[PDB]
């Protein structure tokens, strides 16, 4: 076997624990599941989780250029920031979200559709499962340095191997530091990251891995205001520089985070296995901003305001399970029972004040100008206790049919108290979730599945007549066929699905200051997606996505509601990398990819379209080895995003647009021994 976790060459992963909480071939999994191999992440020099999801079907990379604080992305229509996982553990509070330095990962698993079945509360979208780099059993050493666009300068390392002669002791030090500017003025893109790790494996029964890390980054403010009137729409004052800086320079916009955790598997015999994961995770986010409120009557002056807010959150996440592999018939059984705590605390506060308005065309900033961010606003400490019990059984009937069944009970509780006025408030929810799925594994490699699963996310806080909101729910059907070609290293997935979210907060007609749970979002789509690492070291990928989205202000099947904002009908993408294997220029390589994103709708009402766009990507790269043999192990790699520098809008409201990624270059020198 290949590992469901450990490293691998090629673009084509063959198995994952993400879809099933057990070691499973991709065809065995009754959902639709994607694995982004490390290698691919490198042949594209990707630099952030969100950026590496750009070539995945039914997944869309909504984090904007100007504000890079989070890996904000969307699976099958829904934002999945409550769907993020590191090593199968959530590490996120209501407001405290974490950002994982993509260098630190060994692969990304993406499970499309509702998965509360295994992971508890979650967005309808799916789970992004960020699998950490873990201590390797044979030495491996990598240093690389890079430069590139916007005065970029970055250094990093990755060291592994045994400490002893058995491989009873294994380490891994990983580190990266970066000083970069970004296509905009006075916006930095800085990181520092270090992650020690350690695997003690006495024998083959017990295997315990230790996982620490500290990540300190800087980025720009959030809610970058660029007006529509001037970009997408007309403005009588003329077009606006798509990349204008309209906040104030030199304000604190950063965050520390760190975590320590362990992963322990342990065999008991031939049938029983116990499993435990848990991690402490801190996140200390700070933002100072002078963000744009609105454009004054003259369509030229931006009124603004001062804000400071520190969000601090601490996570204790813990997941224990036990697994059994027997046979009653000549029919292989796989059983699974588990428990799943989380406890969180989040320490919030917001402070407001005034901000000199600034001009859209002639921006001007200066200090000794007004910025006073001290009026208390909100101020919180919010504790949660989450617990799930889950189980699931898989049946493999005489080596061909995989039937998969499972469910989860969940308790979610959330004690929020106002330091502003010395009141407490408490919310308490429960839901059963579940999944049914059948797969037939044909001999010719084809493998059709059907399945149904549910999902739920709480809605925190109290409505208007002072009653707590209800959790949102999601149900999904999927037919789909996955494929393994005769004997080539390749994987194609075709999936068709209908996915629906219920109790979506709509604005109440009776009381214009109230939200009622009347709303449906419905999304039916197709996702064709394939990867191959071919015969002679050419790699490949394609991902197509058609999505029918329909917002339903309230259940009425003679409606025909509208598309939601910023959601594409089509998104396709392609990529090939290629290293020359012999002959004169042995070691020289090229890489190209085309990414496509379709029209969106600006306004809830669907009267205003936001331009489609296609972007090209490129790479040359050279391994010295043949040329200077004494420099064996060295690598020059140059990569371009948006090669042709199309200046596009990421998304538009009717108020404002988002500046798309202008052409960016990363060049690097990498050395290995």
């Amino acid at each position: 076997p290949d590992s469901a976790t450990g490293p691998q060459a090629g673009y084509v992963a063959k198995r994952s624990l993400s879809g099933t909480k057990t070691d499973a071939s991709l065809s065995e999994i009754p959902q639709s599941i994607s694995v982004i191999t490390r290698d691919q992440m490198d042949a594209q020099q990707v630099q952030s989780v969100n950026e590496a999801l750009r070539y995945t079907a039914g997944v869309q990379a909504n984090t904007t250029a100007a504000s890079q604080r989070f890996d904000t992305l969307s699976i099958r229509g829904f934002d999945v920031t409550t769907g993020m996982l590191r090593d199968g553990l959530k590490g996120n509070t209501a407001q405290a979200w974490p950002k994982v330095e993509a260098y630190g990962l060994e692969r990304i698993d993406v499970l499309k559709g509702p998965a509360s079945v295994l992971f508890g509360q979650n967005s309808p979208g799916g789970v992004v499962n960020q699998i950490s780099k873990r201590p390797l059993d044979k030495p491996f050493h990598e240093v690389q340095i890079q430069g590139g666009s916007f005065d970029r300068a970055q250094g990093q390392f990755d060291f592994s191997g045994p400490l002893d002669d058995e491989g009873q002791f294994l380490y891994r030090l990983v580190g990266l530091e970066r000083d970069s500017g970004t296509q905009f003025d006075h916006i930095k893109d800085d990181k520092q990251y270090f992650a020690p790790s350690f695997t003690w494996k006495p024998n083959d029964d017990t295997s315990l891995t230790l996982l620490a890390d500290y990540t300190q980054d800087t980025f720009g403010a959030p809610r970058v205001f660029l007006p529509a009137q001037g970009t997408l729409l007309g403005n009588p004052n003329g077009k606006v520089r798509h990349n204008v800086f309209l906040d104030e320079p030199g304000l604190d916009n950063d965050r520390t985070q760190y975590s320590l955790g362990y992963l322990l598997e342990h065999r008991l015999n031939d049938v029983w296995s116990l499993n435990s994961s848990a991690r402490y995770g801190h996140v200390n986010l700070l933002t100072n901003t002078a963000s744009g409120m609105s454009l004054a009557p003259d369509l030229r002056t931006l009124n603004r305001a001062a804000y400071r807010f520190r969000i601090v959150g601490d996570t204790y996440s813990l997941d224990n399970n036990a697994q059994a592999r027997w046979n009653l018939g000549s029919t292989q059984m796989v059983s699974l029972l588990g428990i799943d705590y989380r406890r969180t605390r989040e320490d919030y506060y917001l402070r407001g004040g005034s901000a000199s308005p600034i001009d859209i065309y002639n921006p001007v900033h200066h200090h000794h100008g007004v910025f006073d961010p001290s009026t208390p606003f909100t101020n919180t400490v919010q504790r949660a206790d989450q617990v799930g019990v889950y189980a699931q059984q898989q049946f493999t009937f005489d080596e061909h049919w995989v039937l998969t069944v499972g469910g989860r009970q969940d308790r979610s509780s959330a004690r929020t108290d106002n330091r502003m006025n010395d009141s407490g408030s408490k919310q308490d929810d429960e839901k059963f979730t579940y999944r049914t799925g059948l797969v037939y594994l044909a001999d010719n490699g084809l493998a059709p599945y059907i399945s149904y699963s549910t999902s739920f996310d709480p809605v925190l806080g109290t409505n208007f007549y002072g009653t707590p909101y209800k959790p949102t729910s999601a149900k999904q059907s999927e037919v789909g066929v996955k494929y393994q070609p005769p004997g080539i290293d390749s994987y194609i997935t075709l999936s068709l699905f209908d996915l629906t979210q219920e109790n979506v907060l709509t604005t109440d007609p009776a009381q214009r200051l109230n939200k009622i749970q009347t709303g449906e979002i419905n999304v039916r789509g197709i996702e064709l997606e394939g990867k191959a690492s071919l015969a002679r070291g050419l790699d490949l990928l394609a991902a197509l996505t058609y999505n029918d989205a329909e917002v339903s202000k309230s259940n009425n099947p003679l409606e025909k509601g509208k598309r939601p904002t910023d959601t594409p009908e089509k998104m396709a993408s392609l990529w090939a990398d290629y290293t020359l294997p012999e002959g004169p220029l042995s070691g020289l390589g090229f890489g190209a990819g085309v990414r496509y994103i379709g029209s969106t709708e600006a306004d809830a009402a669907n009267t205003q379209r936001v331009p489609s766009y296609t972007l090209l990507d490129a790479a040359v790269h050279y391994d010295f080895d043949k040329l200077i043999p004494a420099a064996k192990g060295l690598r020059l790699a140059v990569n371009a995003t948006n090669l042709t520098d199309k200046h596009y809008y990421e998304g538009c409201s009717l108020t404002n647009c988002s500046a798309g990624y202008d052409r960016s270059v990363i060049a690097s020198l990498r050395y290995r021994w």
